[PDB]
């Protein structure tokens, strides 16, 4: 029953109120994630304030001040100095990744929308997000909600791989899982990120995988200008998660593709993964995410395809589809499985 | 807490959309998106960008993050007023505040909480972004009960000195109203000053008001002693939540009693800390202010602490005004 017309004065003072709160409810979702908060509320169901201030030494006052930015809107309940989850605590944290991606992660690009959207203002560095924060994000992304279709993809491949190459490899965390399902398998990452390789290298280091799993600086759109090109023909296995409408526009998308082929012609499986741009959803039935990724996306001016746009785009790529797996509750989000 | 699960999906999609349409309002008000809307009720998102000059599929989102949660109402390219515009726009300088002003102190939670952290420059704000809004919010919420103070002084000020006189329209104001009047603004920062000074010029009272930096706190240590001593109306609005903690409100207001000996009366305006709102009915801002104040560790006084801090201060509170609707605000009439 959303979209009415016509409201009181009361139910629209009411509305532009949370509409306020929700502002501050959703930053402190993710700083309650990144504090050790939202943890314990899932692990106890319960919470004393003061306790928690002190545990983490933090500044009690703004500590109270988040969570009755949490309280406002539901998603905790305070009595006395004990916070408690709420009705709405499952789902706000079941997606707190996404609220932290857009505040903590991205929330400088919004905030400064006012000057983000004039042309003349549009070249060189004219937005600025947290890297590190949406690294810190995207992580618990690709965990929460790309995992089950990648890993029912992993399992319906028909071969054992022996040479895996992850694209947009990250944390590392991809490769590292493969070897842990694929004991003698061999890694390789590519990244554009400088920071990202040596987390990347440090983290399969401290997990046993050193000799199993190494790194390359390279973009996939110019994958035959990288100088690992020679090794690239004993892999078997490729992975390209949350990254791929970075490739497009189309002709990009296509030449990237052509290119990936021929400098992986011993692929048998590409596992492509990604959120895509929905159309003709409601205003007034959006659910989380969407709004986000296609605004913030927009504001970046970086295009993003629609699923018929990225089916339609990998003959030409000279890639097969042969399966495809909807993502749970990340806009419209898939996996591709290509050869 | 009994609620489905389908109740809960769209509660904490909704959460997730306001941050979008809340950084928007801000966002709409400073490209003349709100006023357009206020005026003519429509605007053509395609007309719009062009005549604004603006990347469209931006300028869709912006519109989009405000119809998800009915401020407006989307028709194809035609944008049109929603339920909640009337509303949302009014209260527009508080969202961009929120938003634009402080952004970046609420983003950056997780690094302002750890006390750790919190030595020096701990947090951020756009401090030209603030003062857009505290035009508006100084307009908007203050000056009705503002003027109803000055219509009941008692006597025609000669000389006023206003502290934050920020753009310097506060005093520019008072020249309107009292042509006689010489005008007197402090401000901390060099660059309100000097807004205010070419703006005080351009409009041609560039003889009557001027400009001195300091700070409030320390109005004991502003060299221009001798003005003051000519002050006999003084205005302060929007800050004396920063004289405080208490000891040193007392101090403050012992000092501005000294440095201004022949001011009669003392117009003292602010929002002030609630206490006992139930979580699910704080209205507008009020979080927002006590939140971020929590957050920058600057105090806040209840109504009451200020009620009783004037005495031992050196002033008698004379009047009192209730402010609609912001949080719980007020102007003292202090003498
Ligand atoms: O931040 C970006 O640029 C993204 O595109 C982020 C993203 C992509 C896919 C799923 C979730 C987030
Ligand atoms: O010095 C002057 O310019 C004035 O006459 C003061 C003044 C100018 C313009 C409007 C009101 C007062
Ligand atoms: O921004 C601050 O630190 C303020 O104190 C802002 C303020 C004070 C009183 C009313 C509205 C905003
Ligand atoms: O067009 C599609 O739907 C996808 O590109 C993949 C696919 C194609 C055919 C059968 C299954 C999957
Ligand atoms: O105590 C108060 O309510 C205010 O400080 C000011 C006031 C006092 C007495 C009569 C009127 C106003
Ligand atoms: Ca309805
Ligand atoms: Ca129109
Ligand atoms: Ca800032
Ligand atoms: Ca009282
Ligand atoms: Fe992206
Ligand atoms: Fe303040």
């Amino acid at each position: 029953s959303h979209m009415s017309t016509e409201v009181s004065e009361a139910q629209a003072r009411r509305a532009v109120a949370d509409i306020f709160n929700s502002t501050l409810a959703s930053s402190a979702i993710g700083a309650a994630w990144e504090l050790g908060a939202l943890d314990e509320l899932r692990e106890n169901g319960k919470l004393d304030v003061s306790d928690f201030a002190v545990r983490h030494d933090l500044h009690e006052p703004a500590v109270v001040g988040m969570f009755t930015a949490l309280a406002s809107v539901g998603i905790v309940r305070r009595e006395g100095a004990t916070v408690v989850v709420g009705p709405y605590f499952d789902e706000a944290n079941h997606h707190r990744s996404l609220f932290h991606w857009l505040n903590q992660g991205s929330g400088e690009l919004f905030r400064r929308m006012p000057q983000v959207l004039p042309n003349e203002n549009r070249t060189g560095k004219f937005y600025q997000r947290d890297a590190g924060a949406i690294s810190y994000a995207c992580r618990e992304i690709s965990e929460r909600y790309f995992d089950p279709a990648f890993w029912a993809a992993v399992d319906g491949l028909g071969y054992t791989p022996t040479t895996v190459a992850d694209l947009g490899s990250g944390s590392g965390e991809r490769l590292i899982q493969i070897a842990r399902r694929f004991p003698g398998v061999r890694g390789l990452g590519v990244d554009i990120a400088d920071g990202a390789i040596a987390m990347a290298e440090k983290e399969v280091a401290a997990k046993g995988f050193g000799d199993q799993i190494s790194f390359v600086r390279g973009d996939a759109r110019t994958i035959d200008q990288v100088s690992a090109r020679g090794e690239f023909a004993e892999v078997d296995l490729l992975t390209c998660f949350m990254m791929g409408h970075d490739f497009w526009p189309r002709e990009n998308c296509v030449q990237t593709l052509r290119k990936l082929r021929a400098a992986f012609p011993n692929v048998r499986r590409f596992l492509l993964g990604d959120a895509t741009r929905t159309v003709g959803i409601p205003d007034r039935e959006l659910p989380v995410f969407t709004l986000g990724f296609e605004f913030g996306h927009d504001m970046m001016g970086v295009y993003l395809p629609t699923l018929d746009e990225w089916d339609g785009v990998f003959e030409e790529g000279g890639w097969r589809c042969v399966k495809k797996h909807a993502i749970d509750s990340l806009s419209v989000s898939v996996v591709f499985e290509l050869e």
